[PDB]
Formats: structure tokens, C-alpha cells, sequence
DNA sequence: GGGGGAAGGATTCC
DNA sequence: ACGAATCCTTCCCCC
């Protein structure tokens, strides 16, 4: 009988650069995404405890940053070296099973049901592991550890930051009770609004409720989710996850909507974009449009071989034409994206 | 009806 | 105000 365990990094983007350069620990670090539009303009990716205690978290202006806190170190995003780094890692944790989940960069779930027997000798495994990492690698992590991959993220994210944490199975009813539902994986403001309406606060407020009015209000796959997750009875096994689509979409230099200014970012898109796929060829592509007020569209095409640079540069325009067509608006950003590889 | 499946907008979260 | 996997929804051609 299974017991998963979640491990993901602190600030992990903001942390690699304090690795990189002590000088910066104990100091407010924000990894700025810049665009070129106006100095000091962009989003913040990461934010490290120091500059996260004041609210500086991700996807909030950079200017609002500053007003905030001036005196903040701000560095540009570097994926690259964060990659490396986390690849790393991430083949240390590999050591510990077969059964490893790769979710995302800052994290991936263990199936360690035939290492350790129970939640002292499993916890006990943690602890090895959070020092395996902050001594070899300079990275502490925070590590969750319950019955479904489900609750152990859920249990890191209240252990955080550095901190291990184990919700046994009667804190899993503690929590299918208690635990608000907002706070679940996969429930963002959207979701919950909704089941706010529904008169559903709790997991349990969901076993309560004529379940074709929660599929056409959530959509049958979240219904279907949040049930067996109320009902002891999730259980979704840890599987190695595939990329599966890939795609660059830069931000022009200024609000636009005739075809030849527009085209070149889009080449430069297609450009870093082909770099990334490597011996990956894909048979779709799409392009898409992030209109001047930040809403979207974008069109697609998938063929019968896989697409070659050349191809992708054709259909990138005949794609383009389409969009700058039924959707009239002027263009703010713009881009490719590439899925079914070969 | 129902399967195979492609298109494009929506929704969560790193 | 800065990548992706899953989910849903319509649209569709042919058995
Ligand atoms: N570009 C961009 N990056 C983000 C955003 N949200 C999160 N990230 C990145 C920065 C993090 O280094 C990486 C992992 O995110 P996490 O949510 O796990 O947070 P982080 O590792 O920064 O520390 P944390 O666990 O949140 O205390 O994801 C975002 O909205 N935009
Ligand atoms: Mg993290
Ligand atoms: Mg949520
Ligand atoms: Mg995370």
C-alpha cells in the first residue's frame, strides 16, 4: 500500500542565482522577465523569501517591484542555466527509485512504495534526501509525503519553505474535511468561483451534490477528480511525462497589425524555437496572437510528415494572415508553437 | 448514435 | 503586466 513522495525547490529560479553568487544570499532577489518595451518593463518569474515577505511574487509587474522595494536585486530569467542545473538534481533523484515523476523543473513525485515501509522510515528517507541535495547540489527543497501524489504536493506546500512534512491517512480525512478547496491542485480563482456558487467551501461539499450539475458546471474531468479525491479513492500512478509540445512567443516592440513589420519576430520565434526541439520534428504548428488588450486566438495545421524549417516558415504567415483576419484588433505579441512531433 | 480526431479557446501553474 | 498539459466544445467526415 503506496506512499508518494513530493519533492520541489525553494524558490528555485531566485535560489540558482544565490548559488551562483552567495553575495546575493540574505538579500531581496527578483528573476525579472524584461520585453524591451520600457525600461524596467516586464513580469517577475521568482522572488526570494526576502522580496515574497513584502509581496513580490510572480507575474507582477516590474515597476511594481521597484515602488515596492527599490533596492531589490533584479536579474533577467536564465532557463539555460537553470535547466543544467536542475537536470542534475533531478538525476540524483533517480538514484532513489524507477518510479519518478517529472512534473515540472522545480519538481517530480517518487513511488517509493517498495524502498521504505511506513511514514517514520519514509520521512526518515526524506530528511536523507533533503541533505543529499543541500550538500551536494547548494538546493534545499521541501518534501510532502502522503498516499496519493495528490496530498503529498499538498503537504510540501504547507512544509515551505525548507521543511519536510507527512499527512498519515487520518490527516487525509482531517483534511478531506478541513482543507479548503481552493487551495487543491488544479482549482485556480476560475474553478473555485464556481464552486463557490455551487455552495461547495470543501472536498466533502462535492460528495454532497447531483453530480451532472458539477460535470456541466466544472467539466466532468475536474468532477470526476474532485469525487474519488473526497472519496479515499484517488490514485493516479507516477508516470514518466513526455514533452510534448514546444514553442517560443516573444513580445514585439510596439502594438502592431500590418503584415511585414510584424513578420520578423515571428521568424525569430520559429528560430529559437527550432534550436529547442532538437532531433525532435513535429507534424503541428500553430500560431498564436496575444491581441492589444491580452486576450488570444490562434490558429493551427497538422500534416501527414513531419514540418522542416523552411515549411514552418510558409505556414507561419498563412497562419498569421488567418489571425490578422477575423480578429481585428491590433497585435501585441505574437508566436509559434510546435506539437505532434514525429 | 458514436468513433476518430483536428481546431481553437479556456484554465492551472510552474 | 511572462511556457506547457489537460479539459471541453464545436465541427466533421464516414460506417
Ligand atoms: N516566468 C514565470 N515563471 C514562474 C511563474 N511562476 C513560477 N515560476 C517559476 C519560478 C520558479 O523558480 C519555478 C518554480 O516555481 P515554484 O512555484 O515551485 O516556486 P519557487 O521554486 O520559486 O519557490 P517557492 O516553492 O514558490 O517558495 O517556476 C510565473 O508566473 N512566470
Ligand atoms: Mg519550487
Ligand atoms: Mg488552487
Ligand atoms: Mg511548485
Amino acid at each position: 500500500h503506496m506512499i508518494v513522495l513530493f519533492v520541489d525547490f525553494d524558490y528555485f529560479y531566485a535560489q540558482v542565482e544565490e548559488v551562483l553568487n552567495p553575495s546575493l544570499k540574505g538579500k531581496p532577489v527578483v528573476v525579472c522577465v524584461f520585453s524591451g518595451r520600457f525600461e524596467d518593463s516586464g513580469a517577475v518569474a521568482t522572488a526570494n523569501y526576502e522580496a515574497r515577505k513584502f509581496g513580490v511574487k510572480a507575474g507582477i509587474p516590474i515597476v511594481e517591484a521597484k515602488k515596492i522595494l527599490p533596492n531589490a536585486v533584479y536579474l533577467p530569467m536564465r532557463k539555460e542555466v537553470y535547466q543544467q542545473v536542475s537536470s542534475r538534481i533531478m538525476n540524483l533523484l533517480r538514484e532513489y527509485s524507477e518510479k519518478i515523476e517529472i512534473a515540472s523543473i522545480d519538481e517530480a513525485y517518487l513511488d517509493i512504495s517498495d524502498k521504505v515501509r511506513d511514514y517514520r522510515e519514509a520521512y526518515n528517507l526524506g530528511l536523507e534526501i533533503k541533505n543529499k541535495i543541500l550538500e551536494k547540489e547548494k538546493i534545499t527543497v521541501t518534501v510532502g509525503i502522503s498516499k496519493n501524489k495528490v496530498f503529498a504536493k499538498i503537504a510540501a506546500d504547507m512544509a515551505k519553505p525548507n521543511g519536510i512534512k507527512v499527512i498519515d491517512d487520518e490527516e487525509v480525512k482531517r483534511l478531506i474535511r478541513e482543507l479548503d478547496i481552493a487551495d487543491v491542485p488544479g482549482i485556480g480563482n476560475i474553478t473555485a468561483e464556481k464552486l463557490k456558487k455551487l455552495g461547495i467551501n470543501k472536498l466533502v461539499d462535492t460528495l454532497s451534490i447531483e453530480f451532472d450539475k458539477l460535470k456541466g458546471m466544472i467539466g466532468e474531468a475536474k468532477a470526476k477528480y474532485l469525487i474519488s479525491l473526497a472519496r479515499d479513492e484517488y490514485n493516479e500512478p507516477i508516470r514518466t511525462r513526455v514533452r510534448k509540445s514546444i514553442g517560443r512567443i516573444v513580445t514585439m516592440k510596439r502594438n502592431s497589425r500590418n503584415l511585414e513589420e510584424i513578420k520578423p519576430y515571428l521568424f525569430r520565434a520559429i528560430e529559437e524555437s527550432y534550436y529547442k526541439l532538437d532531433k525532435r520534428i513535429p507534424k503541428a504548428i500553430h500560431v498564436v496572437a496575444v491581441t492589444e488588450d491580452l486576450d488570444i486566438v490562434s490558429r493551427g495545421r497538422t500534416f501527414p510528415h513531419g514540418i522542416s524549417k523552411e515549411t514552418a516558415y510558409s505556414e507561419s504567415v498563412k497562419l498569421l494572415q488567418k489571425i490578422l483576419e477575423e480578429d481585428e484588433r491590433k497585435i501585441r505579441r505574437i508566436g509559434v508553437r510546435f506539437s505532434k512531433f514525429i
